[PDB]
């Protein structure tokens, strides 16, 4: 009856990705007991964690993970696809000073592992795939495909971009929108024949991108973007040849990358987003992370946004036990932010990948005249609009 006492407030968190584990950690900080449920039986290339996300991780008590595994990112450059020459290059030092943290690219595998380690695998029930939630005046209940169910006071749906709970919260089923390009990504060992080990290097041209950024342990996170129709007959077996075709004529470092990579460990993903929602919560249930907002990766803010969601979620429960009031405040704080992030990503996606090839050529022109000041400013804007400023 006094809801502050241990065992009187139970949150059910669905999903053990970045969002779910962040949310559980944040809820626990605010004195709420969480049971975490995850669909897959076992976990299974990288994420750029900008300073807004880093400060969130620090706030959540998980700062050591970022310091330890974050790649040494200190500068960036854009290179011409033919010449391979610098169009613009500059250090990120100024951004790090304005935002208060260094950027931390981290391998997805390592980030996930460390966060599970931190939360503790024993407090996660795997093979638990949620199908339905229902709420009464007393609480909320969810059902799992294996026939079990669980009840609690609060439900956090952090079940990803294909969220099963999302339709119940919204009242309809949003659909994923193909963003018009395909991303190939993976990891390779740092070889300065490709690019500098402390910088994020992107080759641009023809509405395409080839990118390298350092994660931990002397490795590069790499990705290739190509504007393409969805559904092409292309997989890991067709991979090297596909990339060779798509990037014919591109500077030698790119050919070096295509030869260096391992197709068996390289991901090919057709990029989608979802039109932003105007609601994130319903009763005792809140969407968090990709479940509440699904963006293209184009400004590297997807995982950061889920961390931001969690920080705000913990904060709204810090000094209240009125679930309905807390979740309305969560929604109030998050909804405009994640809308802007999805739309910002979308716009950048469209400029980068030649939706209008002239706008794209104009962007390349701006990169030729770029000192770094305008880009740094733009990045700071995105970062400083986060909950921890
Ligand atoms: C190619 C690419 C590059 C990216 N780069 C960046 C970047 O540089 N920086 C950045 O900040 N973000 C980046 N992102 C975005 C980032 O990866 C995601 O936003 C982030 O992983 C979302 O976390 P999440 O927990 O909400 O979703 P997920 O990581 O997808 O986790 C959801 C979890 O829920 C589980 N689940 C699904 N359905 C059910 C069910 N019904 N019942 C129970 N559990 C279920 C899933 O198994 C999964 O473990 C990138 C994304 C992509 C695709
Ligand atoms: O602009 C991008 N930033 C990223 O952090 C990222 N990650 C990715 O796969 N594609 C992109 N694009």
């Amino acid at each position: 009856e006094n809801l502050y006492f241990q065992g009187h407030m139970k949150a059910i968190v669905i999903g053990a990705g970045i969002g779910g584990l962040s949310a559980a950690v944040a809820l626990k900080q605010s004195g709420i007991d969480c049971d975490v449920y995850e669909a897959v039986k076992e976990i299974k290339a990288a994420i750029s964690v900008w300073p807004n996300g880093v400060k969130c991780m620090a706030h959540l008590g998980m700062g050591d993970i970022m310091e330890t595994f974050g790649g040494p990112l200190r500068r960036m450059a854009y290179r011409d696809f033919r010449s391979g020459e610098n169009m613009t290059q500059f250090s990120l030092a100024p951004l790090i000073e304005r935002t208060g943290s260094r950027p931390c690219p981290v391998s997805r595998a390592e980030l996930q592992r460390e966060m599970l380690d931190y939360w503790g695998r024993d407090s996660v029930q795997f093979g638990k795939r949620v199908t339905r939630c229902e709420e009464d005046a007393d609480g909320v209940t969810v059902w799992f495909t294996d026939g079990s169910s669980a009840s609690g006071d609060l439900l956090i749906a952090a079940d990803g971009s294909h969220s099963a709970l999302r339709p119940w919260v919204l009242g309809f089923t949003p659909q994923r929108r193909y963003a018009g390009y395909v991303n190939w990504n993976g990891l390779v060992e740092i070889d300065e024949a490709l690019a500098p080990g402390d910088q994020w290097t992107t080759f641009v041209g023809e509405g395409k991108r080839v990118s390298l950024m350092p994660v931990s342990a002397g490795r590069f996170y790499f990705f290739f973007d190509v504007p393409l129709p969805a559904g092409l007959a292309e997989d890991r077996d067709t991979l090297r040849a596909d990339l060779s075709r798509y990037f014919a004529g591109w500077a030698p470092p790119v050919q070096k990358l295509i030869a260096a990579l391992d197709p068996q460990t390289t991901n090919r993903i057709e990029i989608h987003d979802i039109e932003p929602f105007s609601r994130l919560v319903r009763g005792r249930v809140a969407l968090l992370g990709d479940a509440g907002h699904s963006t293209t990766p184009d400004i590297g803010q997807g995982g950061c946004a889920a961390m931001e969601d969690a920080v705000v979620l913990g904060a709204v429960f810090r000094q209240t036990r009125d679930i309905a009031a807390a979740l309305r405040e969560y929604e109030a704080q998050r909804c405009d932010r994640v809308r802007d992030l999805v739309l910002k990503a979308r716009k950048r996606c469209d400029i980068t990948h030649g939706k209008d090839m002239q706008l794209t050529e104009a962007w390349y022109q701006e990169l030729r005249e770029e000192t770094g000041e305008r880009i740094i400013n733009g990045m700071c804007d995105t970062i400083l609009s986060g909950p921890l400023g």
